[PDB]
This record gives C-alpha cells, sequence and structure tokens, in this order.
C-alpha cells in the first residue's frame, strides 16, 4: 500500500466500510446506520469518509475504535447486518 489523501488510514483499531448506490443520500442513509452500530460500540470512535459529491456511488468510511477487539466486535456484527443483499431498486 502507498501514501493515499484520506485523513486516517489503515490501522489496528481502524475498519472502513465501503458502500455502493446509485445515490450519495442512500449511501447516507446506510452510512448512518453503520455509525449508530458504531457509537453503541464505542462512543469515542473517529471515522472518516471519502469525498462527498453528486457524483459518489461509492464510499469508503473508516471508523477507528479504542481497542482492536472493538474493530473485530464491529466487523462481527456487521456480518448479520450487511446480509441479505438491499440493492434491489427498492434500494
Amino acid at each position: 500500500a502507498g501514501e493515499i489523501g484520506f485523513i486516517i488510514k489503515e490501522g489496528d483499531e481502524v475498519a472502513d466500510v465501503t458502500i455502493f448506490a446509485e445515490t450519495k443520500d442512500a449511501l447516507e442513509s446506510e452510512l448512518a446506520k453503520y455509525i449508530e452500530l458504531a457509537k453503541s460500540v464505542c462512543a469515542g470512535v473517529e471515522y472518516n469518509v471519502s469525498e462527498l459529491t453528486e457524483e459518489s456511488k461509492e464510499l469508503t468510511a473508516r471508523f477507528k475504535f479504542e481497542v482492536s477487539a472493538e474493530k473485530l466486535i464491529f466487523e462481527l456484527k456487521t456480518r448479520s447486518l450487511a446480509r441479505l443483499e438491499h440493492h434491489h431498486h427498492h434500494h
């Protein structure tokens, strides 16, 4: 990996989710639920997001936690959350 144009990069307690959808609005709606899950695991979570525009049909938001355990927990929980693909034009 090289140097990328992000604030927070990869880490030991940093986990990013990459969401795809027609609109940023849809991405934000889902992302907000990830942020919601994040605050449920770690209120002191710090997160960044890719450049948000009208043409961002994809975004990468990384939540860094206090310990690497919280990362794993978030990854474990998102497994049961990010199943049942929901891109079906209804979303």
